[PDB]
């Protein structure tokens, strides 16, 4: 397929570039991170990506505790992504890296962005990290409103993606680093500050709010019957803030992306329970390759109508593009 | 479907009923089911196509229990009075025993009590134990329960690893959401990694023979399952856990799933395209979902009748020995 | 689901009553009729109490199909059009409708059709598969060159064609003698209709007329399932197909073609269909009064699809289509 | 995968190689020639280079099924079965053998069965549909009553019979007149080979005699798609079904049928079909030489199921249903 639209798909500036063992592989992660204009364009070309929507790398500015750098780098990290769309204007799109330790800062960058740049919408690693950074803040949070509000007014989608809970947070993976990361504590970290959303009444407040989680979903579909139908002889109206059912929230203010999961089995699923308008093609390149992204999407087991609008349509719905 | 097997089907004692809402007239009825085997429980069963149902302790029950004296104690009564339980119906009622796991000794000889002298099929564990001052989670993957699982493979029956929720130093990312403890979510984050743990630490290259259960469809494993070894494929360099092999083979060969607390055809079709038909068995979570939602969503869910026919009743009846 | 929208519902005329006589017991033919005659007053409360806003309304089969002389058909074509412009008139915001056509004479069907699409607000046409005409011996398909106009301008008007199924001639139905159950809906009506689009698609009609919107009820009558080895079968020969059309099947059914859930409720063929065709070109559908309202509505509410797709297949994707 | 037992293979001997010559277009005819003749050579190669360890051979079609003289038809089926035995004896550890049948005489068909199953070894019967008897002008169903004896032996021996397509005759494809494109594996084979089970399952056949097998190739001919349909139609009509056999045509399929995936390299429909019949009763087939080997293996060895049901649909199906264990 042609023409498709990606959209967890990262690069690095120098200062964040850590922030992702020794050998050819680490180099090449680098490499990737850093370069926008010919490895990356090119695989575009040989792999029918028309347009790419890029992202800073994680946990980048959600792990900088110190309100006053965090949006220092937020704003550096913006104006190399401009300056890199400015270059191929046609191919390139971007989301905002913002300074969420400071509430104010990350609704004024965010702004910035959008007006100023031309930016889609905003990436965010899950929570923030402030101060002493030994506290994960999350965005269901009073302090928060105030920028969602903005996030609504700006009508541009927010990427919650993901990043590593705090070692406080991580015991259940304590002599598992394996576990941590991709494996499995990216997506449980990212589904239940997902659900935390969801649960604080967020979407009652703000209902035009497009949220996108990557990884189909961080295994949300599958389990989404049970989070609201569980001891359903249970009578009672859920004890949370919300008005309605999470199933309601995830159905109509989320989107999901086939990022990093190139499982058909897992999208067919998807398909029977968020719906095939709802599902998004990405890759999470530097960190996949396009090729296994692409060469799986372009064969995966649906209609080719559903083809169209995964890899697409949907995407340049949901954009305005 | 008549003649189906339930597994994930619980009872308590008045030492373990606190465990398991609000004044509301729900916490009486909850109590009750909990209490009754004999009764409403097997009434419901009769009327819902239930030929057997192995019963386990609720929870978390023993794993709760941080003084292992008073763990062994609790846990030898639960086994003694399910055993008693199940003498009255032997053939409609067989049992899962409850282990004192904080202390690895003990668990080991009180399976072997159960399996070889009450007749059990089987252990039901409420995730991880608590022990000492009861701060630290201690995970089945540890070097200290190895002798435990070569005699739970030696005695050839499955552990069941049943949900708990995770100690409050360990669930920071729930905190001002207690709605999403318990079957709402924590739960099957909690059991997911547990099974992972097991995995990862190579338990099934030193005993393969071990079949554990995962009820809740998997705990969400199979959805994300493909991920769990492929993330970043384009990287060849091998993983370093100490598994000789990938998550999916020790999943795929040594797990089985039942439907227990989630009746979604979109789930179960899932499911038997990544872990198999042969492989999921049906059940419901009594008392905490009611028999009926069980099985009136088994009887009509979306799949082949020869698989209702396997997940309602022969998997179980293969997995359990029943037949011989 | 409220506010569905239902488009392969039957009713019948006195003169073609006695159509669908032969497709039910003795003892369910009164009733049979009397679903038949009635539009305002039972079915209508079956419409309010299963959700239904929107019936588009079609005269049952074969009726003008079945009538060899080309003078007669035209009469009870255009009779069965005006009794079913008044009826939709007496409840315009719940019924709209399909026109009959005398498609034993081009012409006239062409002319007929432009009448019930700009005089009478028809939305589109149901047609009962092939026509008989004279002495009525040879099924007339409508892939034929002197059918080419009459595409013409029902893309012009660009108003859908439903293509209904009926049996085959005796001559042609062998394959069924001594098997009378397999003839009508059980089977005969699939091959037949399926057929028939395979002709139409082969033919390159839809290379001339690329805006024309064909339906097919129950499902795509089969097409679904085997549509890969429609056009892949032996794909080692590298040559080009040997029909007419420029394209493969699959693109001419991608395209131009929409299935309803008419006398098809299952869930493993919904989901069959939508990785196939899509949940865009599925439509809710009943066939009353050869299936009850209630048994469609109830299972379509309860399939297992997304929610957001319910309401497509419901009632949009219908709404979409038919300009409402 | 490797390992797998592939059942919907195809051979020819020159006495029914011309009945092979139109369903190919002209430049592949050599090809396909060449392809129907080898056993031993170019379609070993393949099995090795594609995980295929057994290929249960059967005659091409319509052959034998087509022929209306009954003692002809006896003659080269028996020939056919003869060289069969031959070539699967030259490499008996990865080939076995389908039983080519005159069913135009009963009796004579009954007793090449058995000659083909107790002294040649082979492991069930595959016929091309209806036959063609004197005139050949009426199509011959298997579920007429001079059959039942035939039936009755096939279940006595326990082998299974693998019901595989033909084209209907003329006068009975005037839905298909001006569309020769429809007929063959376009469609015609699927509706003629459909019907055909169809016929068996309501004629009761299965109640006289449930420990038939009955395979079917290209996934079922369109069965599951629509066989909740086929029984469940007009279910607010609460009457009994008019036909013979004692219950439903699911109940039938489910319990004495098998489907295999020739020539339908389709994962969508591979799913319908595990969620109707289940994967138990799901076997991997290639349809070669009509078919290309690799694009078969190829299509299998990735299709989105569980791996545990690829090693029964690849493999273990197969040894279980022809009893290799
Ligand atoms: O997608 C990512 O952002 C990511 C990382 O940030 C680190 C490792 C793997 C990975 O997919
Ligand atoms: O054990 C369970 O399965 C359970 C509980 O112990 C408490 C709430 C819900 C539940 O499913
Ligand atoms: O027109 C129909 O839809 C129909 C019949 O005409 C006869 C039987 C069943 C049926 O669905
Ligand atoms: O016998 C077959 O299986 C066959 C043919 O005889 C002709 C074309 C395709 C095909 O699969
Ligand atoms: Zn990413
Ligand atoms: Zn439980
Ligand atoms: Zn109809
Ligand atoms: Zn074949």
């Amino acid at each position: 397929m042609q023409g498709k639209v990606a959209l967890e798909e990262h690069f690095a500036i120098p200062e964040t570039l850590q922030d992702s063992v020794p050998g050819d592989y680490w180099k090449e992660l680098q490499h990737r991170l850093l370069d926008i204009q010919d490895t990356r364009l090119k695989l575009m070309d040989a792999h029918g990506i028309e347009t790419m929507i890029l992202s800073l790398n994680a946990p980048a500015v959600q792990a900088i505790p110190d309100r006053r750098k965090a949006i220092e780098i937020a704003r550096r990290a913006n104006d190399v992504l401009a300056e890199e769309c400015a270059k191929r204007p046609d191919r390139f799109l971007a989301f905002a890296a913002l300074p969420l330790q400071d509430p104010d800062a990350a609704t004024e960058e965010l702004q910035r962005c959008v007006n100023d740049l031309g930016f889609v919408g905003a990436l965010v690693n899950g929570f923030s990290q402030e101060g002493d950074g030994q506290t994960p803040l999350y965005y269901d949070l009073p302090q928060y409103r105030p920028f969602w509000g903005e996030v609504e007014k700006l009508d541009v989608p927010f990427y919650l993606h993901p990043r590593n809970p705090l070692p406080q947070d991580s015991r259940i993976y304590d002599g598992h680093p394996w576990l941590l990361g991709p494996t499995w504590a990216f997506a449980q970290e990212t589904a239940v500050h997902a659900l935390r959303l969801m649960a604080s009444g967020l979407f009652d407040e703000h209902p035009r709010l497009n949220i996108i989680l990557g990884h189909m979903g961080e295994g949300l579909p599958y389990m989404m019957w049970r989070i609201d139908h569980r001891n359903a002889w249970v009578k009672l109206p859920p004890r949370y803030p919300a008005k309605r059912r999470f199933m309601d929230y995830f159905n109509e203010n989320f989107h999901i992306t086939t990022s990093g999961n190139f499982r058909t089995q897992t999208l067919i699923d998807a398909i029977l329970e968020i719906g095939a308008d709802r599902i998004l093609f990405s890759t999470d390149w530097p960190f996949e390759n396009i090729d296994h992204a692409s060469d799986w999407f372009n064969a995966t087991s649906i209609a080719e109508a559903d083809r169209v609008k995964i890899g697409r349509t949907n995407a340049r719905r949901l954009f305005k593009l």
